DNA sequence: TTATTTTTTTTT
């Protein structure tokens, strides 16, 4: 055992010479420190290609962070402020976490500086003790030898308990052989459960007063059994754990440490970050559908339950009338803002009932979160969580507080789906009852992009490394338009100079041009004559090719037209490969595994391969169904071994899912079998070993791109609705399309019919190019190239790859070749930012439309809350002060829509009608316009009194000509009325009137209560009879004033009674001033104000 | 119309 004192004379300035991928990370984080500060998080997406140093420059960064903590601890050991920096390396694959851990451990041992070993052996053993790998509970238990668990069981006195020792004996006996797959599955279940129970006992023993003192061999055994113990102990910086294990959290001897709550300071390396969206999404919708009718049978929230039982009559059992709901349940879906659908029915009060119950439940969960914050480090946090729930009415409850910290918002706040989620409710008669029914509510409270932005906001310096980290899709990647809006400049990016420096590095390690490697791309069309000849030679005696496909290959007539197409393209690729003289190793990337389920197709393909092998005088080996089960049961080195030892060619039949990340395809070169066809495309080679990789590929079009979840039926619905709402949020779907897709997904949409609606976006094509960019990127992993690389592409991809228009600076050579070939025979691409502007304008208008309807309704439900009134006033003041803003505001974002013409736009729509039917920018050349000249803001602030008022209050005397303009709803319903109110308040105040806030009892019924000197009889103002009756019911005799901001001053003043009927001034109750300001010359209507003053004198 | 394979972790 060695200590940190070993680094006494170690020189921390002797760093290995950094490759242009290390300098990029160093410079980006050094810049991040200057811009954002030391204590701020970050998110640096790094598009590094696999195979040119992606994992060395990540583990060398981890090692430099490790060595920046030895220095800090040596310097600060006197001070004692030993808050360790938690370094994480997370990736979704267990096989990649272990591989990365072992690669770092080999990097520590083998790294040299200036030809000398970097670390003396004591420092090698010190640094390798800091690294803990955190596998799941089962593999963490089976990692433990008999001695470790014997010592732990004796040390905590758990050896004397017969149940624990019985379970441990059973586990040892099973592990002695562990051969059959079912045996190992049972052993894994057993190990997981026993580790659960053992760690529960350990945690209870440590939590109490009679604790165990851990030191020496017992501590070593606990730290072997519990690696998270070292992290809590302070004996390990670095954790190598998957994404799922990162979100779950790992155990230590006192609690379950969840890394998502102590991110302050964490340096987190997420490898293949874009893939984490699907993973984090799959753990977001793994929750359970928690019933609500049963739930509300279980301090102000107690009175709220009483009031719920008072109004919705909870004392009565809830029974549903009508049809039998169990044949097809009646469902309710709701994004928590502006999009709400349900199974076909005319409003069914169920929607309000279910929404009210879910509001009860969500407010209840928020109440526990606030109670925990009040009560209050994981030990104290979990103690608070356990204690608060421990009382009389919650004894039978679930206690799901932790998932909230692991995982609707008003205007005047940043509205987005990525932190409001979705709510889905399903109603059916309960198990074994017909009078009682259930409301199985399940919901998302964030999206994976919301989780990532929460992690970055919390302090974590996330460093996501993936060749397509910034792919422009939102279903197969994070929403980097939300992350840029939310995070701001904590979403780091590498500059243009750094991109071209990385590009120079990559070209230096892959110098195809100077060496003569030729990437030859061909796009394969389906040919019927080719396949018909091959089939009629496969079974000569059959009377037709369709007969061959129907009888022998087993293809029914319905799928025959599809099988012919994809089979014909694939066989064309194989023929073109085998005829290629010196190419040697092919990979076919289909969408389906050609396993035993497709054995007749395999027989035909192998027949054709043998045909062409004989014809062209080479021997070709085919590897059908190179599966995930195959690559586990039978190593991929069986291909490499064949290529290293036997002459000929190799055809490998894999899929897009099967060849995931970390499944390295290169083989070990033998110059006896390669000939003169291999050349080296690198300037300086880091190894004497010779290896080579794929040199022919077939790329079938990716088909099943809408990701789905097979965990459950209620987990598939949440995934599908998440994808629909993430497409609506990004602007890919209009609110019309998104709501039709949502309400059809409710009623039982197929998959072939959800997929056809995915295909109408441009997100789909970005996902297809993401699939094709990785497929050819995982093939080029070594610097020995053939003098000719064949790429065969499904012709369906030519029209999709031809539209790749991003910057070619980081594209691999193969993908550049694919896209350049696609372009040369393609096409005015329909701009996507333009369509996105239309869709987002419609969505912002719909959001403002429904939120204003709701807010005005709430203000009309007396009494009005202070939150609602303050939101109303915040919105009106924001629109008055900032009618148009330069940048999309973070906090008031859906009062605005981004226009195409700065300062104004055109629309047609019914502000009292359907928010989906709104049309907008030049798509409407003649329509209602939203401009300064329409609110007459120029005529209003030309008044002698109004302009000083608008200047003092800080309002806008004219609209700035900026891109973001108010939505039609905000312009019409709110802004113009705000201008009228401010103008009349300005004009009247200068004539010795005073204005005071309306009482909450009659808010929004009238503009303001106005108090004028000399009159104790109250007055009310309405500026642009039941309200009059109610106001006189509350406050007695009042005279109401109706005035306009501007208009015709020549009109006579109208004296009216309570019924809007003309009457004498002495009998006049409501005075109607046609215009306080002249519509033509902005002269104050002094005549009308004198009349009002005199009429109040004679009141 | 569109046409699939693939994981991970904790519990029950």
């Amino acid at each position: 055992n060695v200590s940190i004192e070993e680094f006494t004379h170690f020189d921390f300035q002797l760093v290995p010479e950094p490759s242009p991928l290390d300098l990029v990370i160093t410079e980006s984080l050094k810049n991040h420190i200057e811009v954002n500060g030391v204590k701020s998080g970050a998110l640096l997406p790094l598009p590094f290609q696999t195979g040119i140093g992606k994992t060395y420059t990540a583990l060398n960064f981890l090692l430099q962070q490790m060595l920046e903590q030895v220095r800090s601890e040596l310097k600060e050991e006197n001070t004692g402020k030993k808050s360790k920096r938690l370094l994480y390396y997370v990736t979704d694959s267990v096989d990649n976490v272990v591989s990365a851990k072992a690669d770092l451990l080999k990097l520590i041992e083998k790294q040299t500086v200036k030809g000398e070993p970097r670390f003396t052996l004591e420092q090698q053993e010190y640094l390798k003790a800091q690294i803990v790998h955190l596998p799941n509970q089962s593999e963490q238990l089976l990692q433990c030898s008999d001695a470790v668990l014997n010592d732990v069981l004796i040390g905590f006195n758990l050896n004397a308990e017969r149940d624990v020792q019985a379970e441990w004996s059973a586990i040892s006996g099973l592990r002695r052989h562990a051969s059959n797959p079912e045996v190992k599955i049972s052993l894994n279940r057993q190990a997981g459960y026993f580790y659960r129970n053992l760690i529960d006992r350990l945690q209870k023993k440590q939590k109490g007063a009679d604790r165990v003192l851990l030191s020496g061999s017992l501590l070593a055994s606990v730290e072997t059994l519990l690696p998270g113990e070292k992290i809590r102990n302070g004996s390990a910086h670095v954790a190598f754990l998957t994404t799922s294990k990162f979100l779950k959290g790992f155990h230590n001897t006192r609690s379950r440490y969840s890394p998502l709550r102590d991110l302050s300071g964490a340096v987190l390396i997420i490898d293949e970050i874009d893939k984490q969206n699907q993973v984090i999404l799959s753990e977001l919708c793994k929750q359970q559908a928690q019933d609500l009718i049963w739930a509300i049978r279980t301090e102000p929230l107690r009175e709220r339950l009483e009031e719920f039982g008072t109004n919705w009559n909870l004392a009565f059992a809830f029974n549903t009338e009508g049809a039998n709901l169990n044949e097809r349940p009646v469902r309710l879906f709701s994004d928590r803002s502006f999009t709400h659908v349900s199974s076909a029915t005319h409003k069914l009060l169920l929607t309000r009932f279910v929404n009210e119950a879910d509001v009860i439940y969500q407010w209840f969960l928020g109440t526990m979160r606030k109670a925990v914050f009040q009560y209050w480090l994981e030990g104290t946090f979990q103690e608070a969580v356990q204690s608060l729930l421990t009382h009389f009415n919650l004894q039978e409850f679930e206690s799901a507080v932790y998932e909230s910290f692991d995982t609707a918002n008003k205007l005047s706040s940043s509205k987005s789906y990525h932190h409001t989620g979705l709510k889905l409710v399903e109603v059916a008669h309960n198990q074994g009852t017909r009078d009682t029914v259930n409301c199985k509510a399940s919901f998302l409270n964030t999206s994976p992009s919301g989780v990532l932005a929460d992690m970055v906001d919390a302090g974590a310096v996330i460093l996501g490394i993936s060749a397509t980290a910034r792919a422009d899709t939102v279903i197969h990647n994070f929403d980097f338009k939300y992350l840029n809006e939310r995070l701001g400049n904590k979403l780091l990016s590498l500059s243009r100079e750094q991109k071209q420096r990385v590009n120079n590095y990559y070209h230096s390690r892959r110098n195809y041009k100077d060496n003569g490697v030729v990437l030859t791309v061909k796009y394969l069309n389906s040919r019927d004559a080719f396949l018909d000849a091959l089939l009629e030679e496969y079974k000569p005696e059959a009377r037709s090719s369709h007969f061959i496909l129907n009888h022998y290959l087993g293809i029914a007539e319905s799928e025959q037209a599809f099988v012919r197409s994809w089979l014909s393209k694939l066989l064309a690729s194989i023929k073109a490969f085998i005829s290629s003289p010196d190419n040697r190793y092919m990979l076919s990337l289909l969408n389906r595994t050609l396993d035993t389920t497709r054995q007749n197709i395999n027989d035909f393909i192998q027949f054709c391969c043998d045909k062409w092998a004989k014809e062209f005088n080479v021997k070709t080996k085919t590897f059908f169904g190179v599966n995930a089960d195959w690559m586990r049961l039978v190593g991929y080195d069986e291909i490499s071994k064949h290529l290293n030892t036997e002459l000929g060619k190799v055809v490998v039949f894999s899929t897009y899912a099967s060849m995931g990340a970390g499944k390295n395809p290169d083989y070990a070169v033998n110059l006896a079998l390669e000939g003169e066809s291999l050349i080296s495309v690198a300037d300086v080679t880091y190894s004497t070993q010779l290896r080579s990789d794929i040199d022919s590929i077939y790329l079938e079009k990716p088909t099943q791109l809408l990701l789905s979840d097979d965990y459950s039926h209620t987990a598939n619905q949440l995934c599908q609705f998440h994808q629909i709402l993430s497409l609506q949020e990004n602007g890919e779907l209009s609110p019309k399309s998104a709501e039709n897709w949502c309400r059809q997904q409710l009623m039982g949409m197929s998959r072939e019919r959800s997929l056809q609606q995915y295909h109408q976006t441009s997100d789909y094509q970005s996902a297809v190019r993401k699939y094709i960019e990785q497929a050819v990127g995982r093939a080029g992993r070594t610097s020995l190239k053939r003098k000719q690389i064949l790429l065969f592409v499904d012709s369906g991809l030519k029209e999709i790859l031809a539209e790749e228009s991003r910057d070619p600076s980081l594209f691999s050579h193969e993908y550049v070749a694919l896209v350049n070939k696609a372009k040369s025979a393609g096409s005015i691409v329909e701009d996507r930012a333009v369509r996105r502007l239309f869709n987002l304008a419609q969505r912002n208008n719909k959001d403002g439309m429904l939120s204003i309807k709701a807010l005005v309704h709430r203000l009309h439900n007396q009494p009005a809350s202070k939150s609602d009134i303050q939101e109303w006033q915040d919105i009106r003041t924001q629109l008055l002060r900032y009618p148009t803003v330069a940048f999309q505001p973070e906090r008031f974002n859906r009062l605005y829509l981004q226009s195409m013409t700065k300062g104004y736009y055109r629309y047609q729509g019914n502000l009292d009608g359907d928010p989906n039917s709104f049309e907008f920018f030049d798509r409407v050349p003649y329509g209602d316009m939203v401009s300064e000249e329409d609110c007459s803001l120029a005529t209003l602030v030309q008044n002698q009194y109004v302009r000083p008022w608008f200047e003092r209050k800080g309002f806008a005397c004219s609209w700035q000509k900026e891109a973001n303009v108010m939505t039609p709803i905000m312009f019409t319903n709110i802004y113009k009325g705000a201008l009228g109110e401010q103008a009349v308040e300005a004009v009247l105040t200068a004539f010795d009137f005073t204005f005071e806030e309306v009482p909450n009892s009659i808010y929004e019924r009238f503009d303001n209560r106005v108090i004028f000197a000399g009159i104790e009889q109250p007055i009310w103002l309405d500026s642009k009879s039941s309200k009059i009756a109610l106001v006189e019911e509350e406050f007695g005799p009042s005279k109401f004033i109706y005035v306009n901001a501007l208009g015709d001053t020549s009109k006579p003043i109208r004296y009216l009674n309570s019924c809007f009927v003309e009457t004498s001034p002495q009998l006049a109750k409501v005075i109607e001033i046609p215009a306080l300001i002249d519509d033509s010359n902005a002269d104050t209507n002094r005549t009308a104000v004198q009349e009002l003053i005199k009429w109040l004198h004679h009141s």
